[PDB]
């Protein structure tokens, strides 16, 4: 139930990025609460305790470059704008919902701490990337065609983001897409029903922009023959790839360090070593998450074997190619740098937010005093930064 503060303790919100399959305020369901689960209500918590705290709403199966667009004006409002040239180029719909804006005084200036967790650590590099240098490809689109360009692709928008705080961050992707997910006969299984839900008006997975949604004075046939020929069955611009070790890391090499922002990761691990060197799902491990664990357990690329149920270790570290340093919560602030946290043994992709809600180990406190820190570290970069 409760706002925010009149008066914040912190002068840049915290803006929390949920990930793949994530729904938050009202695309949800009647009780589902993505960040804190049945365990804790980490909005309440996080604006009793005098912060500034928004939960951004982003597709749940859409690309990195869809959700962090919806990032941009869920924040600064308006109409969603995924650029005439990469629309056209994918061949999906071009404009999206249109979001109210919780924060339009949002600018260089006035900037915000983005957390991040799973998918929503890619997803906000990828906009703060946008925010930075715009995109080379809208730009030439438009003056070669004409038409209205999107501030976010025009670029030159810097002093934005204070800090990105990823956790349990597939930023190398993951097995679990590569060999699982973004099969054609999984992704086919899970498409197929976001576009039933989509039709029953059921579930919103975030990929109406694909057709999914019936025109006008529109036949059945018709509709059944749109999306037969839609090209969301083959398409690179899909979460499920941006999730790919391939995907990710032509993320990584789209993005660069930021020397004025402040970068962390919290990474997870439960996994514990068996015969023959294989990994296998602790007990705890997150219900739905054993079988994947599992699997990345055994793969054929030892160092990728430990992990928290659906993400690497060394894929949460940080991204590959991109300057880090081994810190703790005691180590003294680092900007332009990957700050990597020491790996949390026994905390899973889901208990990171409170997911698991048969692990009684991992109480509701525990992970109340998790964000408690997040946030105090977050205080900590802007009292250096004032002075
Ligand atoms: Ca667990
Ligand atoms: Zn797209």
């Amino acid at each position: 139930a409760v706002q925010n503060p009149e008066n914040p303790k912190n002068k840049d919100p915290f803006v929390f990025v949920h990930g793949f399959t994530g729904f938050v305020g009202e695309v949800a369901a009647k009780g589902e609460n993505y960040w804190g689960g049945t365990k804790a209500n980490l909005r309440n918590h996080l604006r009793k305790a005098g912060y500034e705290t928004y939960e951004a709403s982003v597709s749940a199966l859409a690309s990195n470059h869809e959700r962090a667009v919806e990032l941009y004006y869920y924040l600064k409002g308006g109409r969603v704008d995924y650029g005439a040239a990469h629309s056209e180029k994918y061949g999906h719909e071009r404009y999206g919902k249109t979001y109210e804006g919780v924060l339009k005084d949002w600018k260089p200036g006035h900037p915000v701490h983005f957390i991040g967790h799973s998918m929503g650590g890619q997803t906000i590099r990828l906009l703060e990337h946008y925010l930075r240098f715009g995109d080379k490809a809208e730009i030439a689109y438009q003056q070669q065609h004409g038409g209205i360009i999107s501030e976010l692709f025009k670029g030159g928008q810097d002093n934005m983001v204070t800090s990105i705080t990823t956790i349990a961050t597939p930023h190398n992707g993951t097995h679990a897409s590569d060999d699982i997910g973004n099969t054609p006969t999984i992704r086919n299984i899970l498409y197929s029903f976001a576009q039933m839900s989509s039709h029953l008006g059921t579930i919103d997975f975030g990929m109406d922009h694909w057709g999914f949604k019936r025109k006008d004075g529109e036949s059945l046939t018709d509709y059944n023959k749109r999306i037969a020929e839609s090209k969301i069955w083959d398409s690179e611009d899909t979460g499920l790839y941006d999730l790919t070790r391939e995907g990710a890391e032509k993320i990584n090499q789209k993005t660069e360090l930021n020397p004025n922002i402040y970068y962390k990761t919290y990474t997870g691990v439960a996994t514990h070593e068996t015969q023959l060197g294989k990994h296998i799902a602790d007990l705890g491990m997150e219900f739905t998450k054993i079988l994947t664990g599992n699997y990345i357990g055994s793969v054929d690329d030892i160092l990728w074997r430990p992990n928290d149920g659906l993400v690497s270790e060394i894929s949460s570290q940080h991204p590959s190619d991109e300057k880090n340093i081994s810190v703790d919560e005691n180590s003294e602030l680092h900007k332009g740098t990957w700050q990597v946290m020491p790996t949390m043994k026994g905390w899973d992709h889901s208990d990171f937010i409170g997911n698991d809600a048969l692990d009684t180990k991992h109480s509701a406190i525990e992970l109340t005093n998790f964000y408690h820190s997040i946030s105090d570290y977050l205080m900590r970069i802007e009292k250096a930064e004032s002075t």
